[PDB]
Order: structure tokens, then sequence, then C-alpha cells
């Protein structure tokens, strides 16, 4: 994938509609169904403390950046077979770009 910068404002509405039920982004926000996403960028998958990941997510051992995140959110199970993240995917390029723009800033 090729991340282009988008609207953080729409990315927040995208996050809050499609991600917030399973995730938080603030520093020190609680783990829910999924882990807190603070400092997700520049961190390998499966390394947030306090959350029990799938083996699949740990062994993927992917250093998250803008681009591989875009691929992941298109179809999570396809990028990480075995993941227990039950999310179909953000199919539209512009929605993924909008969200990741928000996510960069919101996870500090
Ligand atoms: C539950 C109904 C979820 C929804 C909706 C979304 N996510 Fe999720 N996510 C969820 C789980 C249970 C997990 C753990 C996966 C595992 O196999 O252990 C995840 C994982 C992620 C990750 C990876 C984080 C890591 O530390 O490796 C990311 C980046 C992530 N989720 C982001 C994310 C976004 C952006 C969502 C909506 C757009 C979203 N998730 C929805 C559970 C659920």
């Amino acid at each position: 994938a090729e991340f282009k910068a988008g609207s953080a404002k729409k990315g927040a509405t995208l996050f809050k509609t499609r991600c917030l039920q399973c995730h938080t982004v603030e520093k020190g926000g609680p783990h829910k169904v999924g882990p807190n996403l603070h400092g997700i960028f520049g961190r390998h998958s499966g390394q947030a403390e306090g959350y029990s990941y799938t083996d699949a997510n740990i062994k993927k051992n992917v250093l998250w950046d803008e681009n591989n995140m875009s691929e992941y959110l298109t179809n999570p199970k396809k990028y990480i077979p075995g993941t227990k993240m039950a999310f179909g995917g953000l199919k539209k390029e512009k929605d993924r770009n909008d969200l990741i723009t928000y996510l960069k800033k919101a996870t500090e």
C-alpha cells in the first residue's frame, strides 16, 4: 500500500464508528476486546503490555508503519491469518488514508 495524508477529522469519525468498540488510543487508555493503540507506530505487533495476543499476531512480528497498516486494515485476516480481530476491513483507499492520518496523531 501507498499511504497518502488525508483528513484527521474524518479519520476520527471513522475510528469512533468502526474501531472504538474494541480499541482505545489515548496514552494509558484501557485494553478492551483489542489492545490500546498508543505508540503503535514504530512498535512490532504483539508487544503491548497487558494484552494476550494470538500466536498469529506475535509471530507476524510486523513493525507497524503507515503503509503496512493500510494493507492490514484492508483485510486483517488476509495479512495476519489466525488473528482474532473480527473486522471485515476498510475497503476504500480514502477511508484508510483518513483513518491512518488520525491514528498517527492520536497515538502520539
Ligand atoms: C473487535 C470487534 C475489533 C474491531 C471492530 C477492531 N479491532 Fe483491532 N483488534 C482487535 C483484536 C481482538 C486484536 C488483537 C488481534 C490478535 O490476533 O491478537 C486487534 C488488533 C489490532 C491491531 C494490531 C495491534 C498490535 O498491537 O499488534 C491494530 C493496529 C488494530 N487492531 C487496529 C484496529 C483499527 C484501526 C480498527 C478499525 C478501523 C480495528 N482495529 C477494529 C479487535 C478489533
